[PDB]
DNA sequence: GTATTACACACCATGTAATAC
DNA sequence: GTATTACATGGTGTGTAATAC
């Protein structure tokens, strides 16, 4: 059904500090438009926007690279096939 | 700490096994092209070709693609410049 | 003050096909 | 048998600016 994006994790963290999405934009460097993507889910968290939000929100940047890494994996595994893939010995 | 590109890691894993670049790209789904590119660090190792290097070379998407992410992030620590961004 | 999104643009991974050993 | 690369192309992340509250 719906599933979950790496997104909406930046926002419960940005209501809980009373920080609206234009001044986290203006804060990492990046226009309002982008961050209204992310969080929303219409694109992904880049590893340069990995880097930003790890200096603004107090993680590794691997931690929120990470969260887009897995996403991918859950939404790929179920449509790449690798029966006719061998593996080696 | 030295972070290679992850085709270095795939290229010791296929000489040891003599599988070849042709043959490993018809293994796994992907034109030779994309293989000698991937070896050669020109291109990325993606979330697909991870799941797919996993089958054949028998670790976990994971693995392979947190090989291309530490990568990436590495070339990215010295050019960002993150001096102007507040903590929270 | 706040958020959303079409548009133009730039970056990039991949198949095709020609190259060479 | 092997490996490499220019070219066309589809995909997509982002700023600009418009729209709306
Ligand atoms: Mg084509």
């Amino acid at each position: 059904f719906k599933v979950s994006h790496p997104g909406e994790m930046i926002a419960r963290d940005l209501e809980d500090m009373g920080v609206s999405g234009r001044r986290f934009a203006h804060n990492i460097g990046v226009t309002p438009a982008t961050v209204s993507r992310l969080l929303a889910g219409k694109t992904a968290l880049t590893p340069s926007l990995s880097i930003r939000i790890a200096a603004a929100l107090g993680s590794t940047p691997e931690f929120w690279l990470r969260l887009q890494s897995n996403y991918d994996l859950r939404q790929l595994e179920n449509q790449i096939d690798t029966s006719g893939i061998v593996l080696y010995g």
